[PDB]
């Protein structure tokens, strides 16, 4: 009986953001950490950890869009990071690439998860091509620091909402395309870890696939009547928000969850649209979930790495 202790960790504002919008939802067994140097903000978290970084660095202000703030911030704080991430099994460090806090701490928050044997997976965005090449610039130094401090690494840039939106989309909405991408990822895990299935998988299986593997691609697809097994195998790969996608995958935990309906023939169907992107020798894990409440709904959900 082994229950794998996740954490979801915000670090600067728009790591915040998220995580406070996650909260929003229904999230249970998934423990929440909220850290900054804002205060104001920091205040405004609706986490059970909060870790205000950096206070006699920055009197309690955020970074000023200056990473080496954020880095020494964190730096000042490593004994409160240490604490809160204690026992975590899995950790997600999510934040916004480009301004002080997020870009410096974030990579010393991963770093720390990885070095307390946590599987360390970080979820973290690009700025706006709006927002000025410079800020682009300093945020791409945070992806490389990500890179090199976490096990595996999802990017979204934000420019791929532009491609999501009308000219009326409200950006509040636009951003909660982007929290998906981290919120389904989680609960995917915890789903994963809570449920037994007809092929079982564990999180030690999740360890293969995602430990220092690099980039990584986690989706998911739901869909219904006639092909759906094609249907939510390609949505589950396919999101357009992501920088990776899943050509060239040297690795893939795959489940499919039906009801009592799911065919040998469609759950074929679905690895086979996987497969033909991947790398021919890709470590592929496949399981299987039969839950008879489903109806004529399928649920394909894919963890890719390894490029
Ligand atoms: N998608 C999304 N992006 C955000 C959000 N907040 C900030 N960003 C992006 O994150 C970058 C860093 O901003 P922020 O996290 O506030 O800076 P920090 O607190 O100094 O780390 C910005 O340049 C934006 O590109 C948010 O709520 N959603
Ligand atoms: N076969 C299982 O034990 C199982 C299960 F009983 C529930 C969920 C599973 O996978 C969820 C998942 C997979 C890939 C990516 C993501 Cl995000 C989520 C499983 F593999
Ligand atoms: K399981």
């Amino acid at each position: 009986g082994h229950m794998a202790t996740l954490k979801v960790i915000g670090v600067g504002g728009g790591g915040n953001n998220a995580v406070n919008r996650m909260i929003d939802h229904g999230m249970n067994n998934v423990e929440f950490i909220a850290i900054n140097t804002d205060g104001q903000a920091l205040n405004l978290s609706k986490a059970e950890s909060k870790i205000q970084i950096g206070e006699k660095l920055t009197r309690g202000l955020g970074a000023g869009a200056n990473p080496e703030i954020g880095k020494k911030a964190a730096e000042e704080s490593r004994e409160q990071i240490e604490d809160a991430i204690q026992g975590a099994d899995m950790v997600f460090v999510t934040s916004g690439m480009g301004g002080g806090t997020g870009t410096g701490a974030a990579p010393v928050v991963a770093k720390i998860a990885k070095e307390m044997g946590a599987l360390t997976v970080g979820v973290v965005t690009r700025p706006f091509s709006f927002e000025g090449r410079k800020r682009q610039t300093q945020a791409a130094a945070g992806v490389e620091a990500m890179k090199a401090a976490v096990d595996t690494l999802i990017v979204i840039p934000n420019d791929r909402l532009l491609d999501i939106v009308d000219k009326s989309t409200p950006m509040m909405e636009a951003f909660k395309e982007a929290d998906n991408v981290l919120r389904q990822g989680v609960q995917g895990i915890s789903d994963l870890i809570a449920v037994s299935g007809e092929v079982n998988l564990d999180f030690a299986d999740v360890k293969t696939i995602m430990s220092n593997q690099g980039s990584a691609l986690m989706g998911i697809g739901v869909s219904s009547g006639e092909n759906r097994a094609v249907e939510a195998a390609k949505k589950a790969i396919s999101s357009p928000l992501l920088e990776t996608s899943i050509v060239g995958a040297q690795g893939v935990l795959m489940n499919i969850t039906g009801g009592e309906s799911l065919s040998l023939f469609e759950a074929q169907e679905a690895a086979d649209i996987v497969q033909d992107a991947a790398d021919e020798d890709v470590n592929m894990i496949f399981g299987t979930v039969i839950n008879p409440e489903l109806q004529d709904e399928i649920v394909v959900t894919v963890i890719a790495t390894g490029f």
